[PDB]
């Protein structure tokens, strides 16, 4: 691999199906995702980047899909080992029971979520859109209820939810490997 | 403030449930409460008294109750508003992750505890009473065991325990509001 034509970026991803937004588990997962995907101080980043398995990581939950999905992913430089990054990515995600969330991690997560919420609520374009989604989704309250749930979420509940949801049986894998004179 | 009949002022409180006295976490919370409610040095005071937010501050743990509770309170001045005081009190209790305890704080709190233990131990009426309670609780050793745990506690343990239990999920809120005497002419 002395010569490489300049090209695309290989991708690796793991996706997990979420419970309904109105269900009790959802907020915990959304926080767990938050803890997991933080750059640069997150668990995924440490597992993959300094380690040199990926250039960068991402993660988020996607409530507006039907049904809902949580996605975690990596972008890699060409020639980095795609299988290893995927296995590492999934292992970090599905091993929380061995390495449980700290309160410190959770409070930082909760604080960031609430900050974003307050930002939406304070923004006239945004709140209106958020309420429409809650209404279209069948419960107008749910924009408000999630905030309440985020404040009251116990670490044990977040941990239990992550462990139950971020599991192989709930896992869908995404991969992209970019195709490839006188040289 | 402009006019009030003479009487008591409101007090605001926050209570958090505690682990079992037999748990090692318990001691960490006991010491954390002692750090937190230190007046006037202590954090609660600083947050509330000179902000003229509160007249006075208290905090302690109660292991005789089944189960245990930690209580923190603020005695308000007239016209101080309850909601603010309660909010700042709870917010300061529930934010230790943002501000860690210090070795200095732990050793001072540990010494107060040990002194209190010693006073009880020395005094024959009291020690018997303490041993009785330990026995009722189902472990005779507890009086002695708690002291050793206090001696053995590490700052991270205390810091970790405080942060785990001092949480809104665990919060109960109390307001003692004195009933206002009826207004009288000509005032």
């Amino acid at each position: 691999v002395t010569l490489r034509r300049a090209g695309g970026t290989p991708l690796v991803a793991a996706m997990y199906h979420l419970p309904a937004a109105g269900s009790p588990d959802f907020v915990g997962l959304d926080l767990a995702a938050t803890i997991l995907a933080d750059t640069p101080s997150g668990r995924l980043y440490h597992a993959l980047v300094p380690t040199k398995l990926a250039s960068g990581v991402f993660g988020f939950t996607m409530d507006q899909l039907d049904p809902g999905l949580a996605m975690f992913g990596a972008q890699l430089q060409p020639g980095m080992d795609q299988d290893k990054a995927l296995q590492t990515l999934t292992a970090t995600l599905e091993s929380l029971s061995s390495k449980p969330f700290s309160q410190e991690e959770l409070e930082r997560a909760r604080s960031k979520w609430l900050t974003a919420w307050q930002q939406t609520y304070a923004d006239p374009e945004k709140v209106g859109v958020a309420l429409s989604e809650a209404i279209a989704s069948g419960d107008w309250r749910l924009f408000f209820l999630q905030r309440d749930r985020v404040r009251d979420a116990k670490l044990d509940d977040v941990q239990r939810a992550a462990v139950a949801y971020l599991v192989r049986s709930n896992r869908t894998e995404g991969r992209y490997i970019p195709t490839e004179a006188p040289l």
